[PDB]
Formats: C-alpha cells, sequence, structure tokens
C-alpha cells in the first residue's frame, strides 16, 4: 500500500504545515501538524477543556463506530517550545492521503497548553518520530508510520515541504518526479528516538564549505534550523545589523536586509537553502527588525533540522531494519 496527502502552511511564515487526517467511521477529518520529532498521535477532541479549545475541528469518539477506548491508557507530553497537552487514549481506524490503519491509538487530549489553544489551525499532532518515544502509559503505543510500515510497498515515507506553498507527504513510495539529481542516503542513530544524522559540514552564501561533523535531528514539527552557536554566528555574521537579541530570544536582522544561503552537507552532498528561506518577517507587525530562520542551539541540547532546512530537500525518511535519511535537491 501506499499514501500521498498535501501538507500546507498554517500561515505565510510557514510556522507549521498541517495535513489533514480521517479518524473514525464515518470519517472525522482533522488537520494535524506531522512531526517527525515526536511520537504521538494527539487531537483536540470532545473530552478537551472547553476553554481550552479556540477554533480547532474536534475528534469526537463517541460518533466513530470503530472507536474503542484503550483502558486505563494516558498521555502526557511537553514539546521543545515549552508546550505541553495530555489525555486518554482510543484506538480507532486512521487514513492518510488514502493509506488507512485499523487501531491505531488516537490520543484524546483532555489538556493543552496556551500555545496549543491559540492555534486554530492546528487540530492535533501525528508523530513520526521512533515508537519508542510515544509516551502513551502503561502500554506504549506505535507511530502511524511503524503501524503502517508492513503494509507499506517500501518501509518509507518522504516529506517534501513548500516554501511559502503547499508539499507532500507521502508513505510507502519515492516520487522520483519530485527531486532533482540524486537522493544522497546517510546513516540514522535511533539511540534518542529521533531521526538523528549527522551533517557533514556548512557554508554561508557563496564561501567555501567547512567541514565539520554536526549532530542533529530531521524534525518537520520545528520551525526552524537550530545549530552550534560557531555555526550560527559565522551566518549571521554575513548580515549588517544583524544581532543576537536576549529580550527576543535569539537573532534577528534588519528587514532591509537580503540574506545569504546557508548549505549544509549531506555526505559528499550538498542542500543549499535560499536565503528568503531564512526570513521570518517583523518581530511584531510594523517592525523593520526581522527574526531569523537559523538561531543558536545552545541551551537546546540539539542541534534540529527544522522546516527551514528540510523545506529545501526532498527527505527520505527510511524506516527499514537499518534506518537511513536521504536529502535531495528540488
Ligand atoms: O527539546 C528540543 C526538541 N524538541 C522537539 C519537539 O518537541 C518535537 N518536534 C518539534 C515540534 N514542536 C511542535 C509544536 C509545538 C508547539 C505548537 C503550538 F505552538 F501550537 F503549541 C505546535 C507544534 N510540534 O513538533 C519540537 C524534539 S527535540
Amino acid at each position: 500500500s501506499t499514501g500521498s496527502a498535501t501538507t500546507t502552511p498554517i500561515d505565510s511564515l510557514d510556522d507549521a504545515y498541517i495535513t489533514p487526517v480521517q479518524i473514525g467511521t464515518p470519517a472525522q477529518t482533522l488537520n494535524l501538524d506531522f512531526d517527525t520529532g515526536s511520537s504521538d498521535l494527539w487531537v483536540f477532541s470532545s473530552e478537551t477543556t472547553a476553554s481550552e479549545v479556540d477554533g480547532q475541528t474536534i475528534y469526537t469518539p463517541s460518533k466513530s463506530t470503530t472507536a474503542k477506548l484503550l483502558s486505563g491508557a494516558t498521555w502526557s507530553i511537553s514539546y521543545g517550545d515549552g508546550s505541553s497537552s495530555s489525555g486518554d487514549v482510543y484506538t480507532d481506524t486512521v487514513s492518510v492521503g488514502g493509506l488507512t490503519v485499523t487501531g491505531q491509538a488516537v490520543e484524546s487530549a483532555k489538556k493543552v497548553s496556551s500555545s496549543f489553544t491559540e492555534d486554530s489551525t492546528i487540530d492535533g499532532l501525528l508523530g513520526l518520530a521512533f515508537s519508542t518515544l510515544n509516551t502513551v502509559s502503561p502500554t506504549q503505543q506505535k507511530t502511524f508510520f511503524d503501524n503502517a510500515k508492513a503494509s507499506l510497498d517500501s518501509p518509507v515515507f518522504t516529506a517534501d515541504l513548500g516554501y511559502h506553498a503547499p508539499g507532500t507527504y507521502n508513505f510507502g513510495f519515492i516520487d522520483t518526479t519530485a527531486y532533482t539529481g540524486s537522493i544522497t542516503y546517510t546513516a540514522v542513530s535511533t539511540k534518542q528516538g529521533f531521526w538523528e544524522w549527522t551533517s557533514t559540514g556548512y557554508a554561508v552564501g557563496s564561501g567555501t564549505f567547512k567541514s565539520t561533523s554536526i549532530d542533529g535531528i530531521a524534525d518537520t514539527g520545528t520551525t526552524l534550523l537550530y545549530l552550534p552557536a560557531t555555526v550560527v554566528s559565522a551566518y549571521w555574521a554575513q548580515v549588517s545589523g544583524a544581532k543576537s537579541s536576549s529580550s527576543v530570544g535569539g537573532y534577528v536582522f534588519p528587514c532591509s536586509a537580503t540574506l545569504p544561503s546557508f548549505t549544509f552537507g549531506v555526505g559528499s552532498a550538498r542542500i543549499v537553502i535560499p536565503g528568503d528561506y531564512i526570513d521570518f518577517g517583523p518581530i511584531s507587525t510594523g517592525s523593520s527588525s526581522c527574526f531569523g530562520g537559523i538561531q543558536s542551539s545552545a541551551g537546546i541540547g540539539i542541534n534540529i533540522f527544522g522546516d527551514v532546512a528540510l523545506k529545501a530537500a526532498f527527505v527520505v525518511f527510511n524506516g527499514a531494519t537499518t534506518p537511513t535519511l536521504g536529502f535531495a535537491s528540488k
């Protein structure tokens, strides 16, 4: 089997991408944030505290003929931005782009933190990291990809995110029309439960390539590119007036600037992020200070190849027995 679904930016900044997901019978379609950096499929629901729901579409398990309470199971998760959610668990039929998993754990939120309430466009998350990170207790649950894997034509999914434009998540096949050149595959460590790999270095704009190992994770659920402070400083030093602002929480730059590209290494190959992809616009409406798309990972504890990096590439998440990541230009 295969599936293919379009993913769409939630706003003009590409802050996140949402993908329609069918849950239950008859189908209830919710727009979920596919997150290769976590492993819970959770949704706003008829159980979510009413004061914490503000415009989201909710899953109502009592209206699904295939929903079953996963008795005694609870979940609770926090994200890298400090946001969180928690609740109980149903199993139900879940379909993404024509690919169906029966008995998928659908984690129903009883509580969500303010950032989720405030984002009316995100109805929940669909985790695509390794199932060892799933937070359901006392019986840990598998991700949608893990459940589908044995049925897929090939044990892979691909992320083809757009820049200020829709893109595609495919399951079970590699669309050879979606990229240019070849896909370069690189080894993955699952030791932390992430799609963790080692970039071979970087370049700023037209500069020469710096060969240096950069461990990090491929995370579709993170907006920006978080790299070591040395690398990030070398980038922003090329932008007149750019500076790290503790009050804003990262590097800002004059909105009058044209940004250089940023290249990262994948083995002997290179992915070039255009400068425009690094512009996240005014820090507040009308400001002439703009927020940078490349930020320091210092104090996060891990480098994150988030959407800024991933949307410059066609990315293969190969979940074979020995997992790998593939990157191609597009
Ligand atoms: O500790 C550093 C690390 N962090 C992670 C992640 O937690 C897993 N991927 C990312 C992710 N964030 C979100 C997300 C957070 C908040 C919202 C809100 F604003 F709507 F609330 C929406 C989406 N989704 O995925 C970060 C992995 S490593």
